[PDB]
């Protein structure tokens, strides 16, 4: 269960947990940055915590906000994995800082773990969105320090769970609204997949200065395939609407913050196919033809589940 | 006469339109900071300008960034409403500075045009979001900028047209999800009737220093009111589902970036009450009462358009 101590900040958020699980399940001494909170104001939080520690996660008591605490914590470690949420990933810079007044970090991943902010074609809100996540990559190139960028596209149990309808908990047995024409592939990856092969990308060199793409095969579909594939499943014909790229950036426009940005990210993943309409160059690397071994779920055996 | 002239940053926002076409419409000297008119990407906001430029709007140049456009800017002019979008908020300390140093501003209105964020009881992510403006509050108050704050509840168009259903768009017509019990009171506002009392208040004394709330009586209401009203307006009773304060946390914490801070504001709104759980204090006014003059659009009649 190799060797390297693994800092996580932001653990307890929606990815940072499932990437904690797995730096725990390929067996690294994990670490977790915790700051102090009021427990009955933050519950699942709270209960999310006891039960790493409870699996063994070692915390470190801390905020970004403290470079005291901070710079301790970096020089503790061998990888910092970052995961804190969109409120603060500008203040990533701080994880910089004291990884830059260390030295002894090999690895920052910083808060990815969605589109390629460095390729995509985003509009308003989102496109405000990812370039805060690409002026950190910025920052880290110029402090020289060593870096993996993950780009893990599509979250399964949020875009394949509700078949990328706004709404949605469960696919729908009724009906559908697939934004441009519906060709566009998108891929989507569970979860938990996404925490393991972030923590095999750690210590590996071919990651090292490297964004990881998660292009995974019998993921990687468009709307119209996904709808297809569910109305086979479910033995039912879905009723569909299309929407059009210049209808949904009107909705965009026409729709107050945060929804804006739902709908948004949802046009340069479903409209434009930023996950999937530019090749891996010689800086990036994908996740299975480099780790060939991990079985993960594709979007056939997720969705027989809800069948 | 003399009327104030108004400076409006965020003219072609969700609400920035619907202010600044209330300036135009009673008759104020309203100048508008844009910086560019994109050749054609937000078209919509260029024939957005071009609609304000032949009504009356006289252009500004520059942005909340430009330190010297915003001094310029701010100086010939009487009053300054800000209406940018969530993710600039924090910036209009930038405003602040430029305010400051010209001296002339007889007052200042913050992007608001929400919940009172100082008399909210909410969670994160929604906790985080409600205090950069509570932060931008205090530093007015701290340089003693002159201002109103304007807390206008749910806008009509995202909360009253969905009926407080997520996925949006028209009220529905066979069951609807209510989160608490349904008995938290709501002040819905159309987006028009929020730019009109908006500028009623720029040069009231009764405004000064003030928060303006927007408790407007025919439409504050319940959910269980709203769907009672609906229900009659269809001539059909609906299924409700009332989904319990413990659930909706832990949807918000099994939710991702951004639809965590919807449900985190719902929850503030729709099971905190926060709109209505309090009362207002001495240094709060209320728009109806203030201006019994707004023959604003009742929640029946905003509603009989979807019959």
């Amino acid at each position: 269960g190799s060797r390297s101590r693994i800092l996580l900040i932001g653990a307890t958020g929606y990815i940072g947990r499932h990437v904690a699980k797995a730096s725990l399940d390929l067996g690294h001494p994990t670490f977790l940055l915790v700051r102090e909170s009021t427990a009955s104001s933050n519950s699942e939080k709270a209960q999310l915590l006891e039960s790493f520690k409870a699996s063994g996660a070692n915390i470190v008591h801390g905020s970004i906000d403290d470079h005291a605490s901070l710079v301790e914590a970096v020089k503790n470690v061998d990888v910092v994995i970052s995961t804190v949420g969109s409120l603060q990933i500008e203040s990533q810079v701080n994880i910089i800082k004291a990884i830059k007044e260390v030295g002894t970090v090999k690895r920052f991943f910083p808060s990815e773990f969605g589109n390629d902010v460095d390729n995509v074609h985003a509009v308003e809100p989102a496109k405000s969105v990812f370039e805060v996540k690409a002026k950190v990559r910025r920052a880290i190139e110029a402090e020289g320090i060593p870096y993996t960028y993950v780009s893990s596209n599509c979250f399964a149990g949020y875009f394949l769970r509700s078949l990328a309808q706004a709404g949605l908990t469960a696919p729908p047995r009724d009906k559908v609204v697939i934004l441009g024409d519906g060709n566009a592939r998108v891929v989507f990856v569970k979860e938990e997949d996404i925490g393991t092969f972030t923590i095999k990308a750690v210590d590996d060199p071919r990651t090292l200065n490297k964004t990881l793409y998660l292009r995974l095969p019998a993921n990687t579909l468009s709307l119209n395939e996904l709808v297809a594939l569910w109305e086979k499943k479910i033995d039912k014909t879905l009723e569909k609407a299309y929407v059009p790229e210049e209808e949904v950036l009107k909705l965009i426009a026409d729709t107050p913050f945060p929804a804006n940005i739902s709908i948004a990210i949802s046009h340069s993943i479903f409209v434009k196919g930023d996950q999937t309409n530019f090749e891996i160059g010689p800086a990036g690397v994908e996740a299975s033809q480099l780790y060939p071994d991990v079985k993960y779920t594709t979007v056939d055996e997720y969705l027989s589940n809800f069948v």
